[PDB]
């Protein structure tokens, strides 16, 4: 039994369908009864914010149903202010029990074209993060199955509660999965992208930048997945598995890198190509305005039974025991929530 509350399509010959996704979402009665929207094949140039609980999107196919918009953090609004990282997102989830299935979500900000611009070009953006998908502090129980997420810097922003990504593709360069949420990935392709702007010998990017609060049990957990290069031009040892993001945060004694954001990234049973060199450090500003470095050895960065050419075991790459690995099942990570589609 599968039935839709609204249908979106590019055709008028399709019949009684909405022309935009935003229109179909807005049409949902107020409340928290399930609302299921079918999205037919096409590229929908839209930015969406989801505030209704129990909303569900289903694309006709991952290959053909695309929601896309180009916005960087350094892109300017009408009032001349920057959008910022959170504000750059193509899709923002600020509701509970959201699901998306069989669709692609992109931030189309052309990072390589931006980097190729001359340094004196006033249109060259420095704040190059450009989020495809953002799950906010208000999001919990967000389920993404057979979804593709496309960007370069800062593709996926996972904050708030629990999110589950299954049979997914996520592509990016720098910190392309980041934030303080509980985010479980199973059977996903994590695609590290080529950077034309990076000198031979320098780092191209980092898969994760977790900012998990030290008192939160689970951050970014990646299971049964594949960590792959976009192309043969992505150099060996060009990508880190993670670096520790301590976000600038307003405290009673000022605004500075959160010392208690000691992020967790755990890889279990995951293949890795040789573009991976291991973990890395990251800097912030301290309470005095000085540069402070946060080291991977002080973070919750672990692996369990990685394989492929990028899976080396050393003192700089801590490994879980069998008993420790048993703490990272779906049941333990997601707790009482069983992700289900309508
Ligand atoms: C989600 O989090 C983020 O997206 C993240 O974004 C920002 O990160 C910065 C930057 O965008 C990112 O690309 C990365 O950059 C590093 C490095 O930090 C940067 O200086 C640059 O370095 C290279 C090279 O890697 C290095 O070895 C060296 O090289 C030599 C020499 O020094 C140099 O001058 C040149 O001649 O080359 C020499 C050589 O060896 O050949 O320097 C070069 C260089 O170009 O320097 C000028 O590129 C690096 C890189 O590309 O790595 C893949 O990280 C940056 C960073 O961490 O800066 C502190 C942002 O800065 C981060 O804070 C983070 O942003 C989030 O958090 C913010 C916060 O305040 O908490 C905000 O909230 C923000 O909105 C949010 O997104």
């Amino acid at each position: 039994a599968t039935t839709y509350n609204a249908v979106v399509s590019k055709s008028s010959s399709d019949g009684k369908t909405f022309k935009t996704i935003a229109d179909a979402i807005a049409s949902a009665p107020a409340g928290s009864t399930p609302f299921v929207i079918l999205i037919k094949n096409g590229v929908y140039n839209e930015r969406l914010t989801i505030t209704r609980n129990n909303l569900h999107l289903k694309g006709e196919s991952r290959n053909g149903a695309v929601i896309a918009a180009a916005t960087a953090a350094g892109t300017l609004k009408s009032d001349g202010s920057k959008w910022g990282t959170a504000g750059s997102s193509t899709i923002t989830i600020s509701a509970k029990d959201f699901s998306a299935q069989s669709l692609t979500i992109r931030n189309d900000f052309d990072f390589p074209a931006n980097q190729a611009k001359s340094d004196s070009d006033s249109s060259k953006i420095k704040d190059t993060q450009a989020v495809a998908l953002y799950v906010t502090k208000s999001g919990d129980r967000a389920y993404f199955k057979d979804v593709s997420l496309v960007g370069y810097q800062a593709t996926l922003y996972v904050s708030g509660g629990r999110s589950f990504f299954s049979d997914c593709r996520i592509s990016g360069t720098v910190d392309f999965i980041f934030g303080d949420g509980t985010a479980l990935f199973n059977n996903c392709d994590l695609v590290s992208r080529y950077r034309a702007d990076v000198k031979s010998g320098n780092v191209s990017g980092y898969l994760t930048a977790p900012s998990t609060n030290i008192n939160q049990k689970y951050g970014l957990v990646i299971t049964n997945s594949r960590v792959i290069r976009e192309s043969d031009s992505v150099p060996a040892k060009s990508y880190g598995l993670g670096r520790p993001w301590h976000p600038t945060t307003t405290f009673s004694d000022g605004r500075y890198a959160d010392p208690n954001a000691i992020g967790q990234t755990v890889f279990l049973n995951t293949s890795m190509d040789n573009h991976i060199y291991g973990w890395d450090k990251m800097s912030g500003k301290d309470k005095n305005g000085n540069t402070i470095w946060f080291n991977p050895e002080d973070s919750r960065f672990f692996e369990y039974k990685s394989y492929g050419a990028g899976a080396t075991v050393s003192k700089d790459r801590r490994q879980l025991t069998d008993a420790q690995a048993a703490e990272y099942t779906q049941s333990k990570v997601l707790g009482d929530w069983t992700p289900t589609l309508p």
